[PDB]
Formats: C-alpha cells, sequence, structure tokens
C-alpha cells in the first residue's frame, strides 16, 4: 500500500546511500591506497564495482515503486534492466573466481591474472546482459506504461525456457562449483594442523578463506527467495494478492541489501581491510 | 577404557615374546595394573546403565577373574618357573575374547535386512510401475503426475541401495569401495531434498488449481511441471555433489565433517535440518492454510488435493525421527546401548518403507492409477 511502499522505498534510499559508500570506500583503498592488490582484492573490487552500479539504480527504482509505472523512458529503462542482470551474473561468477582461487592457494600453496578473469567475468555476463537490454522496454499496454522484459510468443514456451536457463546458468550451476571447491579443500585439510608452509602465514589463508565463504553465503541468502520467485513467474505462476506482492516486493529488497552488506563484512572479517577504516 | 584396553594387549604379546624373566614379570605387573583401571571405567555400550546394573556388573567382573590369572601367572615368575608364567598369557587371552570382548544383535539385524528386501522388491515393482504407467501406457501426464514420476523416480534410485546398505548391515563393514560408497550416499541424500522439494510443488499446484482455477489451465501444463523438476534435481546437486566428494569409506561408509568437528558439527546439522526438512515442510503448510480460508466435478480437485496431502502426512511422519536423531547426532549426542542403536537402525529402516508406500497410496486414493493397477 502507499505506507508500506514508502518503507520500501526509504529502504531503498538507506541502501543507496551506505552501499555506494561502502564499496566506493573498497574500491579507492585497492585501486590507489594501497599495494594490496592480491588476486582476492581483485576480485573483491569486481564485487564492489557491479554493486556500484545497481546501487545506482535503487533511486530510479524507488520513484517507479511509489508512482506505479516508469516515467524515465526507454533509454533508462534498458540501462536499468542490464545492470540488474550483469549484477547478478558478474556477482555469482566472480564468487565463483574467488572460491577457485581459495582452493589454488590451499591445495597449490598474481593480481594481473584474477584481472584477466573479471574481464572474462564481464565477458560472459555480457551473452546475458546484452540481449536482455535490447528485450527490455517500457511499454504503455493497457492503463500503465511499465518496465519490463519482453517474451517472445509464444510464452507458454519460452518463459520456461528463460526460466529455467537463467536459474541454473545465473544461480545453481556457480553455486555448484562453488560447493565442489571447498568440498575438495576439506579433504585436503583434514590431517593438516600448521601444515603446508610456516605457521605464521597460514591464518590468513584460513582468513581470507574463511571471509570468501561468508561472503557467499550472505549473497546465496540474500538472492535465493528472490531466485525461486522469479523462476516461479516464468512458470505463469503470478501472485494476486497484497500479501503476496508485497512478500515479492520485500524479498526483491532482501537481494538489493546485498549490496550495502559486502564492505561491512570485508570491515569485520578482513584485517587489512579493518585497518583502513578505522 | 580403550586406552587401558590396548595397554594390556600390548603388555600381553610383550610377554611371549620375551626372551627374559624380567620382561615376564615387568610385562605381567604393567598388565595387572592396566586390568584394574580398566575395571572402574565404563564402556560405551553401557553409559546409560547403573554401576551395579547386571550388564555393567558383569563387566567387573570379567576383570576380577581375568586379574586373577594376572596374580597366578606371577607366582610362577617368582618361584622361578618363569617358561610355565608365559603358559599363562595364552590362557589370559582366552579370558579377554570372551568376557570382556563383547562390552567393546545378529538376528535383529536380520530382521533390518529381510525388511529391506521386502522394501526393495515391492518398492521397485510399485514404482517402476508408476513411472510406466505415466510415461508410456496413457496421455495421464498431468502437473501433478509429472511431480509423482519425480518422486518415483527418486525412490527407485534409493531403493537400489538397500541391498548394498543391507549387506553392510551384516558384515558391519562396507566391502564395496569407495566409489560405491560415494554414489550410494549422494542418492541418499538426493532423495531427502528431491522428495520435499517435489512435494513442495505439487502443493503450489495444487493452491493454485483451487485458488486459480481460470489462469490454471494454461499455468499447469505438464511441460512446466517438468521444467520445475529440473529445477528441483538442480537444487538438490547443491548438497548432492558436494556431500559426495565428501563421503567416503574395520572400514566404514560415511561422510566427514571438517576440523574442529564441534563447530562445523551442529552448522551442517542445523542448515541440512531447516532446509531439506523444516523450511520445504513449512511452504506447504502455508500453501494448505490459503487453500482453507479460500475455500461440475470439482470432485477431483479435491480428490486430487486429498492425495498430494496424505502423501506429505505419510512423508512427513517416516523422515521426522530420523531427522531428529540425525540432527541430534550433529550435536554430539551419541547412542551407545543396543537399544539406542536399535532405535535408530529401525527408524532409519522406517524412513525408507516411505520409498515404497507411495504407489499404494497413489492405487487407493487415485482413480486413473487405481484403474491402470487393475490392469496389471
Ligand atoms: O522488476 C523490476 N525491478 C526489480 C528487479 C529485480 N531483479 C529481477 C531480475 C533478477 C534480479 C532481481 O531476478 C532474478 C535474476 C537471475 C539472474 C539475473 C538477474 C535476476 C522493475 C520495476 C522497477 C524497475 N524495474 C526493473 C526491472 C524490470 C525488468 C527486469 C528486471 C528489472
Ligand atoms: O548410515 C548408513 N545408512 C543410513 C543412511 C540414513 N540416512 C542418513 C542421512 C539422511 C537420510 C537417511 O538422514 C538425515 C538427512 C537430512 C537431509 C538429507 C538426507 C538425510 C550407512 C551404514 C550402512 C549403509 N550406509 C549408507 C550411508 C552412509 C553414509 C551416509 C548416508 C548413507
Ligand atoms: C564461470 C566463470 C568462471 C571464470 C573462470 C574460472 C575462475 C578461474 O579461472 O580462477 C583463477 C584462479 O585460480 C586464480 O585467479
Ligand atoms: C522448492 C521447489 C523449487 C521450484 C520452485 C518453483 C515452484 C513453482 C511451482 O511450483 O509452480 C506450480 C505450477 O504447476 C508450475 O507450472
Ligand atoms: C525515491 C525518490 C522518490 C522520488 C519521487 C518521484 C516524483 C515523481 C513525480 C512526478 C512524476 C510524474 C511523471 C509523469 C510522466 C509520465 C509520462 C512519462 O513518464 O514519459
Amino acid at each position: 500500500p502507499l505506507g508500506l511502499k514508502v518503507t520500501i522505498v526509504g529502504l531503498y534510499l538507506a541502501v543507496c546511500v551506505g552501499g555506494l559508500l561502502g564499496n566506493c570506500l573498497v574500491m579507492y583503498v585497492i585501486l590507489r591506497h594501497t599495494k594490496m592488490k592480491t588476486a582476492t582484492n581483485i576480485y573483491i573490487f569486481n564485487l564492489a564495482l557491479a554493486d556500484t552500479l545497481v546501487l545506482l539504480t535503487l533511486p530510479f527504482q524507488g520513484t517507479d515503486i511509489l508512482l506505479g509505472f516508469w516515467p524515465f523512458g526507454n533509454a533508462l529503462c534498458k540501462t536499468v534492466i542490464a545492470i540488474d542482470y550483469y549484477n547478478m551474473f558478474t556477482s555469482t561468477f566472480t564468487l565463483t573466481a574467488m572460491s577457485v582461487d581459495r582452493y589454488v592457494a590451499i591445495c597449490h600453496p598474481t593480481s594481473s591474472k584474477a584481472q584477466a578473469v573479471n574481464v572474462a567475468i564481464w565477458a560472459l555476463a555480457s551473452v546475458v546482459g546484452v540481449p536482455v537490454a535490447i528485450m527490455g522496454s517500457a511499454q504503455v499496454e493497457d492503463e500503465e506504461i511499465e518496465c519490463l522484459v519482453e517474451i517472445p510468443t509464444p510464452q507458454d514456451y519460452w518463459g520456461p525456457v528463460f526460466a529455467i536457463c537463467i536459474f541454473l546458468f545465473s544461480f545453481i550451476v556457480p553455486v555448484l562449483v562453488i560447493s565442489v571447491c571447498y568440498s575438495l579443500m576439506i579433504r585436503r585439510l583434514r590431517g593438516v594442523r600448521l601444515l603446508s608452509g610456516s605457521r605464521e602465514k597460514d591464518r590468513n589463508l584460513r582468513r581470507i578463506t574463511r571471509l570468501v565463504l561468508v561472503v557467499v553465503a550472505v549473497f546465496v541468502g540474500c538472492w535465493t527467495p528472490v531466485q525461486v520467485f522469479v523462476l516461479a513467474q516464468g512458470l505463469g505462476v503470478q501472485p494476486s494478492s497484497e500479501t503476496a506482492v508485497a512478500i515479492l516486493r520485500f524479498c526483491t529488497a532482501l537481494g538489493y541489501v546485498n549490496s550495502c552488506l559486502n564492505p561491512i563484512l570485508y570491515a569485520f572479517l578482513d584485517e587489512n581491510f579493518k585497518a583502513c577504516f578505522r
């Protein structure tokens, strides 16, 4: 309703301000402040960059929720939709990369290469990003103009097709790989007390590995409700009650909250980052 | 006690290996003090019994008779008859195997295995029969039946493992190696997750039919239900494959918890509990609850809805005891009595009985299925 969406928007504004502050701060620290351009941080940079982009759209999406329509035209409609998908894909793919990086460190004890991967990650993402941007538009159909992605005819076929594919390749499979990485660490680590190197430097590996795992946990936690719902919507399951809509609005919000959460996680679970703040 | 037990073995083998009376008299000494420090201890098997219960009292008695022979063996050694003191060691090894060993059944596990064999045969027959009927026999590929197909498929896989698990129970170890160990563990988890997730999907499907009778026709196409099954096996693998990797194989088939176990134990224990069982069931509850408030031949809708609910009920009924126990095991609560183990073995069995139950439910509560089973 009128007051419950004000809640949603106020929530966005909060996420927006804190998010940009946090992520921009992170990007700065890694970029110029210090030579802490490590494999993991270059991937973290990639996450912050993505979060930044999507955070910039909350002000726009926020007004659409209030007005009940899209008053920014087509150009910005396509722009927003692209980012939204770019966000999801670059996030998971980057997390996966970070996970493999971790596993390599643990079992096989450069930033340039991590930088290369980020490129490949944005290259893969665009395979869905650009296409969706083209398909997306703001179409005054009946009653109201609105921003959305157009599903080809018949929708009863392509709906499920894109619904399933995007579910698997944007979320499940990446998460699946991530699981394998950590599972393999587990079997490797067993029997490794202060082993595989020297005491002084091991805690970092453990601490940096612990970091990557929490970020993944937190991400998966924030975007799973939305992923399933969106999946269901693709199959034709549509919400038609105030409560249904509300829950959806909040789970969509809950996902966007993930963007501003990362910086705080780095602050609490990463010594180096914890130092550059205060 | 497991410590003292080995302190007795090494000092029992040092005896008849010795070439000096001093090594014997010394070994018998070490061996004696251990029998006393082990007589006071308590075996795991009887950590739930009183210090004066027959089972417990007759465990400290085994250590009396034993110690008595170690005292005797020492008199021979002191009297100078050192050679026939070694002879007394072969006499001890006997006392060790008969009285105290068992404290570290045959016919009740035969029951368990025979139970598996029964569930296995009937299960496969029932489910395979179901998959056939839906697959080829008829164009009864409805949204609900495509989900039922998914359940049967899962039941089929897990049913195939009962023959294998059944022998492990008999032999008391896993004789099939690692490859099959990993394979079996995966299925077992795949089963649990695929089952609940499918039931949830079926429940939502039902709710949609009840509340959206207009848009359900286009929505509850089998093609879409087919797509869901794919997503269900995709979600399941997020735990299935990882567990397969962690799983491996006296020697036994089990999943390895990372160090420290006192932390990760509860972590996986709680997460698997919530996401494999509770949350799915929670959603299901919402679906029916919403039907309640909302509520030609709608008899089908009612009958098909009634069906889904019974299948859920029966499933939850069969897997709740195990879910809680397994949850408790994750928190460190371990069974250490014959009764404890037995109850666990049967509750684990009870779960596997659920696999063969479904086909019968369809036969009794579904007209269409009830008709084709008459054919065969
Ligand atoms: O709907 C809107 N916002 C919410 C978008 C939420 N997104 C949906 C897409 C997202 C991530 C979360 O869903 C799961 C998933 C898996 C893989 C990639 C991307 C996704 C409308 C109304 C307001 C502005 N407008 C933006 C928009 C329009 C059409 C399509 C997307 C966004
Ligand atoms: O232990 C065994 N069988 C019983 C397996 C019972 N499982 C335990 C796990 C299960 C499902 C039921 O319970 C809770 C739960 C929550 C979520 C998913 C799956 C589960 C051993 C002994 C001999 C055969 N062998 C098979 C096996 C070994 C290790 C792991 C699984 C199976
Ligand atoms: C979260 C920040 C909230 C900002 C509130 C936005 C206020 C918008 C008020 C009036 C906009 C009306 C737009 C009508 C234009 C319709 C035609 C068109 O958009 O091309």
